[PDB]
């Protein structure tokens, strides 16, 4: 429950990211899933401190990060990709590229849409 | 030396890209400068295969990081900072403000230096 606590609890709060920046794998890996909620939306401030500490961190939050992938929250999933992606090392890089490549052939219906194909497309170009 | 043959050869060696990405901190420390060279110019292909090491093992990094915004490559400093900064956790992310900030404050003479002064502004308007 201690841990639980160094959620952030607002889309401002900072509170814990000294905490945060001191854990290793096994010791932040339960609140995993939680830290990555908080890239649903990269304007959100606290988004600039959550992003080094997950990527940091990939390795135990890949599961997850396929999770959001494989969900229907574009903007959450469109972040995520953007950003966690060229800098996910080799052999996590090679677990996502599934869901790039699923993503780059959905049909275009609306911009949302749009902007996600587009950057599965030149992330796939780019990194692959 | 069996160490710094898992420094790449040349921009499109990808062959000992496996095995860096196994390594910790203490052990990739000595040749961690000689990774960062990659990213001297990020078009290089081997450069995207660097990148998330040197993220991953950042808190080794950051003297040479600092030593790489302190001298006078102006692309290999667009790229760390552009690449890397964003991806600094809280305490690296602090020991680098003070480079940015006098890197922002230089008189633009040679006018290649602007993406660099103007760079450096804006990630201090956005991550700091």
């Amino acid at each position: 429950t201690s841990l639980r606590d160094l959620i952030p609890k607002h889309k401002f709060d900072n509170s814990t990211i000294d905490q945060l920046c001191k854990l290793i794998d096994n010791e932040i890996e339960p609140i995993i899933f939680d830290l990555l909620k908080w890239l649903q939306d990269y304007n959100w401030p606290i988004a600039k401190d959550i992003l080094p500490v997950v990527v940091l961190h990939q390795s135990i939050a890949m599961p997850h990060i396929l999770t959001i992938l494989q969900g229907n929250d574009i903007m959450w999933k469109y972040w995520v990709i953007k950003l966690m992606i060229p800098y996910l090392i080799y052999p996590n890089k090679q677990l996502v590229k599934s869901e790039l490549e699923r993503l780059s052939s959905l049909e275009i219906i609306n911009e949302d849409i749009r902007e996600i194909v587009n950057l599965s497309k030149d992330y796939l170009h780019f990194y692959y």
